[PDB]
């Protein structure tokens, strides 16, 4: 197992094989630079933080899908995300949906993040085998370059196959993920990973998406979003963000409105 | 293991011990006659116009041709959402079932359980079969869900009263279905409640009487599992009239896992702070 970097046109079956063998990979040019920049600009325009000028004469961050039209209209429809999620969660769990998504702004001077698996906050990971499907998957998209010096994510290829209770990987066995703007690192919930120290004078920036099986409760709820935004989402994204009924592998539906579909009861 | 009939004032510790040992029990006088009638009055028109059988096709064919199982009880019954979902027995048992391992719990689903005269016996099943992760679970682990089946009409053998198999919750996930001769019918007057952890093998019986047999149910499961029923379609003034507890139960508040980790959150803060709840 190694850290693989693959082009955008890599066949899906290759990507899933690499995920199975090494537990992680990078898809180069996952997004164009303009798209990842657009999410940042829309986030900045939402929070409207005051930035002083040279001399004298605001909202708190919320869901990325609420702050960024590009995130909810373009990013969450990314075909690579759904191609992988369909194959990772589909055969066992049926539908999947959005787990959580955050802006990554690694501050200069931040030290090394502890090495961890993402599925630790699922109590059922204590029951899961390494051969089972993953409990969640994360897509980390680079806005700025990911370098060794600015604290880019580090992975340990193959550590997703380790048994439960296995010791953390050694610091020297971590592999830095070197990414250009628009690249994306695929992080299944079983991959041990950590952010490095930002020993530069500039921010390391990016954002994440994550998805997990329909029968698990997402980190984030989007129920507070204005109806106008929901109605402009694709049906796929409406399902991703908790506005539609989900189908289990046994065809039983969850997140229903009574015995019917949520979207029929809300008038979507 | 045995099927026990206990009074309402049974200490919580005895109820938990019976659930651990025998996998089920009946709590008599769980609701009073006033609550039984108020629920029956609020759901009368609803169940009558409801069409029997399952509404959609799925792999669990345990809804017979003469069975009506309508849900959406919080939308259709004020007493369900303002009082029943606040029931102290449900929350006391749920906190001790899911708390130490999962943290918060919330509402899973809740159906009317109405047997028309002539309905045949339901297939014997565990309620948590529709969780893929029950295959991963071991019998000594906490349950994935728990059900409270409350009698609205009397529950008798001949009217299709629920049947359980005490001690079948401790079977391994590969164990075959209990034999029909192994099932124990339960006896309930209106307002009695049968407690059904998701691992207990149970089924409704055949309604060989001239009167329908009706119950209704609540069910709760850990905060990290997706409820079978959403409630985001309910009107806001309904939500504002709920207690904050029932508000959490029905998915209008952020949930706390077992390690200061929150799920069902609005970006950074809580969902309730984002909607002005
Ligand atoms: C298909 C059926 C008949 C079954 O064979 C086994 C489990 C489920 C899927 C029911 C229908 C709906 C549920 C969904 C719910 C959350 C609330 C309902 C209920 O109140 O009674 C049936 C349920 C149950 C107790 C069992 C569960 C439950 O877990
Ligand atoms: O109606 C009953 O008594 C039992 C119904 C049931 O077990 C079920 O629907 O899963
Ligand atoms: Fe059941």
């Amino acid at each position: 197992p190694q850290l693989h970097y693959v082009p955008y046109d890599t066949p899906v079956e290759d990507v899933m094989r690499i995920l199975k063998e090494s537990g992680t990979l990078v898809i180069r040019n996952f997004l164009d630079q303009n798209t990842v920049q657009k999410v940042q600009d829309e986030v900045d325009d939402y929070v409207r933080n005051w930035n002083p000028g040279p001399k004298y004469n605001t909202k708190q961050p919320s869901n990325l899908s609420l702050m960024s039209k590009t995130y909810r209209c373009e990013v969450l429809n990314h075909p690579w995300m759904h191609a992988i999620c369909e194959r990772m969660f589909g055969p066992t769990y049926g539908d999947y949906w959005f787990n959580g998504g955050s802006i990554l702004h690694l501050e200069p001077g931040e030290n090394t993040q502890p090495i961890h698996q993402d599925h630790v906050f699922y109590q059922i990971s204590k029951w899961r085998r390494p051969t089972d499907p993953d409990l969640t998957i994360n897509f980390t998209m680079a806005l700025t370059e990911f370098t060794v010096e600015n604290g880019g994510t580090r992975v340990c290829p193959g550590s997703h196959l380790w048994e439960n209770g296995h010791a953390s990987p050694a610091e020297e066995d971590m592999v830095p993920v070197l990414m250009q703007p628009g690249d994306a690192l695929i992080l299944p919930g079983s991959m041990w990973h950590s952010a490095g120290a930002n020993r530069t004078s500039e921010y390391r920036r990016g954002f994440a998406t994550s998805f997990h099986p329909c029968h698990f409760t997402p980190i984030e709820s989007h129920h507070h979003l204005p109806r106008e935004m929901v109605e402009e989402m694709t049906p796929l994204v409406q399902k991703m963000l908790g506005f539609r009924t989900l189908n289990l592998h046994n065809n039983v539906k969850v997140w229903k409105a009574g015995e019917g579909n949520l979207e029929d009861a809300t008038g979507l």
